């Protein structure tokens, strides 16, 4: 009883890390978003 109550909190926390994978690439969008704003700084300071 107590390990399957571990599992299912496991399955939560697989439920979880799923959520993560699924909000991981909105992260790598606003990584690239953010390097992409760096860049545009850059193109701006490249005339400034």
């Amino acid at each position: 009883g107590n390990e399957q109550s571990l599992q299912k909190d496991l399955d939560f926390k697989k439920a979880k890390i799923v959520h993560l994978r699924q909000e991981s690439d909105k992260l790598r969008k606003s990584v690239e978003s953010l390097r992409d704003f760096q860049n545009k700084k850059g193109e701006i300071e490249l005339h400034s």
